[PDB]
């Protein structure tokens, strides 16, 4: 079809400063959560 920057540009602009991104922190807590759960699981190691 048709692509180019545009979609870009638009795509960008249809997003400022928005909750949207407030979520890649949401993601970011969960890699930590999740990486400290393996850890845990070791001192259990028996």
């Amino acid at each position: 079809g048709v692509i180019d920057t545009s979609a870009v540009e638009s795509a960008i602009t249809d997003g400022q400063g928005d909750m949207k991104a407030i979520g890649g922190y949401i993601v970011g807590a969960l890699v930590i959560l999740a990486v400290a759960g393996l850890i845990y699981s070791m001192l259990r190691k028996a």
